[PDB]
């Protein structure tokens, strides 16, 4: 009944965030409570110098603890997740994702870096003890037609996202 | 209702196999179809020369097709899964694990190679399109009291196996 | 002064092998000891059942011992190196690549799996203690004009092979 | 003749930085010019919001371009490099490490995460086009006796660092 959507892009507007926006609306439609976070919710110095007393982190940690699921989105930066997202994940307590379903989403400039999700991001989410990690959705930039005014995807990206979200919603029932 | 267990060790008796035998004892007490396979059930020339016509391969793929879950165990060889296991995995169809929940297990000579499960094995299981990959269990060789005569594990390893199997069991029901 | 080239494809003729044949043509014009091996040079039962007494294994290990560099090529299977190649790699001694410079090459059905080289193959070569691992070359199947009758590559792939081999050549001299 | 040492830890004093300090002194002794950077050299907001016009980044980019080699150190955070270090690496231009020798160093709370170097950090350094990546040195925290007042390591850590640094220095000669 409660889901956190987390945007890992440092820019605004963000292509990977449009996937999260589409996800939010589907989940709202199914009467799931969705709480959206992004890196602007945190003081940069708190993130970079890994300062655990951050008030926003406290709120975020508390909200995560109460969430049944997490949807996390990232750009591919240098064949991995964004450093910006990792600075926040690094501040989460050990076992932060224990008992939780996790759906990872990424967008990349080249399809050449599709494996960044499986080989880089999933291992960090598992280190946080995610109970289940879903297959995820990678899309290269050309598959997101609009991320500035209204999330618009090619039909194949939209179908893969629909499939992922259905699987995630079914998972939230245990 | 149906589960495949797959041992990936080239040798026998095997530590990683004794892990699967323990899983089966726990599932045999729950009215389940458990189908067990090892690398011995296939011809070495079929596996090394990637022969798709292989008769055991056909049997295995059909059984896998109708199964709802997979538990697969490997030794850690050169900081990854065994080459032997991978020759079989390479022969499965592109989407062989689609819609199935997967539980990876491994044994390793040193705790220093614990991450072989998250960074090497899981991306291959994801390439096969696993719907959900569970956290899994790594056991280092210090934890296997006996694997020749029957599974005997130190208490820390048993609790972790027990926990993973509960999750696997619960995950199978949807 | 001495180099091992190692083909990791279970099949022949092979795309990834045609890459190694091109390397050898370039090194044959530089007064070099080049020693070439493939998975056919070993018995399938030895490799699948991890037999350390293997007679070809012994020959290979000695030759590898005195060699200054290694060029190894693999197809991409299930988002990683071939299982077939890995069965041989699993049989080498713990520090087999110590003090040697290594050049990894791969071929893949899609550019989407380019990262299999950095995330899957290189950590195994590092487990074998390679002194230096070079950047390497991934070639997708679109770039191999012919591999049956002789190596024929699109110009983009040839320039990249040429560059990697220059680095490998230069690296061998210390 | 010019080397950049880069500290990826967000804290001060840093255990992984003591390795870099030991490296600096060895290299100074061999009349190499060593330029040390850490994350405090950058405004946090420039790092987090990936702002390429950062004056410090300009200076850092220019110094890196002129360097023959790079030594980069990181703590293991969540089974990978630090996010803080990744935010800086993310701001480097494509091909930033082309033509350069790279020695990666890491310290981790548990030996269980030794593979974080091979499987997480090296692929990012390769994405930046490093010409050669050395084996590297991982050490769990217990091997660094002092990082507050004077870098002091166990004899085995000190020997592995000496070996790595010799290899790096030899490499700087091409
Ligand atoms: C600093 C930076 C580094 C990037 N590195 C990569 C890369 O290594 N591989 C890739 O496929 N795309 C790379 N890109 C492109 C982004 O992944 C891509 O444009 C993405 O959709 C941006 O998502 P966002 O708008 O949510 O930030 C990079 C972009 C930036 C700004
Ligand atoms: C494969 C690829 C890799 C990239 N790597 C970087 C990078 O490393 N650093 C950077 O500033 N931009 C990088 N870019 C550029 C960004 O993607 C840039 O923000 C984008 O091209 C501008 O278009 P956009 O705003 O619509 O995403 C990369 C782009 C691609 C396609
Ligand atoms: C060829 C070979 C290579 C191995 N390499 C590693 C290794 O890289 N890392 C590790 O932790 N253990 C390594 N080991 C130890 C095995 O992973 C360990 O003994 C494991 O329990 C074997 O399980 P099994 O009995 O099911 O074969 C290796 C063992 C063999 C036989
Ligand atoms: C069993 C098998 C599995 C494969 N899986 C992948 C894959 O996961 N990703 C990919 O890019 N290509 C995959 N391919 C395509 C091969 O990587 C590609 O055709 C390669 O060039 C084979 O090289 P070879 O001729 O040396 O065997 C696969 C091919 C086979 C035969
Ligand atoms: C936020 C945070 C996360 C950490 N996560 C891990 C971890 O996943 N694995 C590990 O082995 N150590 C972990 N550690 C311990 C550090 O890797 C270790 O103490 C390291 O030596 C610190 O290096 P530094 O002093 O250079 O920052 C973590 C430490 C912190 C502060
Ligand atoms: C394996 C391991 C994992 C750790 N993971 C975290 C973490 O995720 N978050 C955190 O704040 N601290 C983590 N720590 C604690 C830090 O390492 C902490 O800074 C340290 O225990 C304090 O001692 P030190 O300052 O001498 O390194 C971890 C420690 C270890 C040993």
């Amino acid at each position: 009944m409660r889901v956190i959507t987390l945007a890992g892009s440092p820019r605004f507007p963000s292509r990977s965030s449009s996937l999260l926006e589409y996800a939010r609306e589907k989940l709202n439609g199914l009467d799931v409570e969705v709480y959206h976070w992004n890196l602007q919710n945190f003081a940069p110095e708190d993130l970079l110098y890994a300062r655990f007393d951050s008030p926003a982190l406290k709120t975020f940690t508390e909200q995560l603890q109460q969430a049944d699921g997490l949807i996390v989105a990232t750009p591919v930066y240098k064949a991995a997740y964004s450093g910006a997202l990792k600075t926040l994940l690094d501040l989460l307590p050990e076992r932060a994702l224990q008992g939780k379903v996790v759906l990872p989403l990424a967008t990349g400039g080249t399809v050449a870096h599709l494996l960044a999700v499986d080989y880089a991001l999933k291992p960090v989410l598992s280190a946080l003890k995610a109970q289940e990690i879903l297959h995820g959705v990678f899309a290269d930039d050309s598959q997101v037609i609009d991320y500035h005014h209204r999330p618009q995807f090619t039909p194949n990206l939209q179908t893969r996202l629909d499939t992922a979200l259905e699987t995630f919603w079914q998972a939230l029932h245990r």
